[PDB]
């Protein structure tokens, strides 16, 4: 019944896409002695239902509620999760289930990665961004005093269950910000994603339509294929060089997807001015993103503060900025240490 995308790492794991996946979760974890469901607050009820269905099969099943959103990835939260796994007596053969957006899958994933040096985790992402991106690929992380996105671990999930029923209650604004990673996947490796969205941009956002389920499958496949195929993975940062800087500048008060959207537009203008990307494919970034309702511009006077921010990013070595750029649709390449005047000119092409 559901579609499954296999992530061809070693060992491989499935990303299951379908409607009503609790049965598949039950049969998957039926034989574990203990399971802890780590969930964000608005999902207490789905978590309690998972817990009961599990306890029904004989699992000593627990739910662990963590703060919503970015508050949920903070070091004290993972400290709390560890203490709870201990109190419950979660062992090496036991399992965690994450239920929530990207922050939940990241913190629950980091906790599973480090508890007894690694226990199995199943991810149930409940946001579009979580489904196409954060839950696939095994990157986990937490927020510490050092900054965000710095501390983490690679830890592949036993499985990822992408339950489309859950999209029916997702607010429109979260749907739109999840679509920025789908669009990114389209530009880097699967232009059919772009063609499908262009047919009708508003049908792409409809959790009941037939387009969104296909876009999800395709975006997950692009990520699965990149991850299975050590630096090709950097292509997934497309739009994120400026995007992460904007987020930071706004103190994480902008949606991740909105910042990436502006970063994509910037990356396209950078490539266009460098002579690497044709005008048509370059312009297509702004037209697709703006048609979905995503921002395509940012504060015209922010470049100096953005440059200083990008200066300190982990990828920056000896003050040298690195960007993912396209040499054509689905032909990702790199631009290392671009001339400052070129960034200034690209930024003006985006903001003015
Ligand atoms: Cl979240
Ligand atoms: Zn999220
Ligand atoms: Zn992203």
């Amino acid at each position: 019944a559901p579609v499954t995308v296999q992530v061809a790492v070693d060992p491989p794991y499935p990303v299951v896409i379908g409607t009503g996946l609790l049965d598949e979760l039950e049969d998957l974890l039926a034989d574990r002695h203990k399971v802890a469901v780590v969930h964000q607050p608005g999902l207490a009820e789905t978590a309690e239902e998972i817990r009961k269905r599990l306890a029904g099969k004989g699992v000593d099943a627990h739910r662990i509620e963590i703060p919503d959103a970015e508050a949920g990835k903070d070091l004290p939260v993972v400290g709390f999760i560890w203490e709870v796994l201990g109190r419950i007596g979660i062992g090496r053969k036991d399992a965690l289930v994450s239920l929530g957006g990207g922050a939940a899958t990241d913190v629950a994933g980091f906790a599973a990665a480090t508890w007894l040096r690694g226990v199995s985790i199943v991810h149930l992402p409940t946001t579009l961004l979580g489904m196409v991106d954060a839950a696939v690929g095994g990157k986990t992380g937490i927020n510490t005093d050092a900054g965000k996105n710095l501390v983490g671990a690679f830890h592949q999930p036993l499985a990822v269950l992408v339950d489309l029923a859950t999209l029916q209650t997702l607010p429109r604004d979260e749907m739109i910000c999840g679509m920025a990673e789908v669009v990114k996947a389209g530009f880097i490796a699967d232009p059919v994603i772009l063609d499908l969205i262009e047919a009708d941009p508003q049908a792409a956002l409809d959790p009941a339509g037939d387009v969104l389920p296909e876009l999800i499958r395709r975006a997950i496949t692009v990520k699965a294929e990149v991850v299975a195929a050590s630096e090709l993975r950097e292509i997934l940062n497309y739009g994120h060089t400026l995007g992460h800087a904007i987020e930071r500048r706004e103190r994480y008060r902008w949606r991740h997807g909105a910042a990436v959207s502006v970063g994509l537009v910037f990356a396209a203008e950078l490539a266009r001015l460098a002579g690497r990307l044709d005008d048509a494919t370059a312009q297509r970034h702004r037209t697709i993103l703006s048609s979905l309702g995503l921002p395509v511009s940012y504060d015209p006077d922010a470049l100096p503060q953005l440059l200083e921010i990008m200066a300190g990013d982990k990828k920056t070595r000896a003050g040298v900025l690195r960007f993912v750029v396209l040499d054509g649709l689905a032909k990702p390449g790199r631009m290392v240490g671009p001339d400052p005047g070129l960034l200034v000119t690209a930024y003006a092409g985006v903001c003015a």
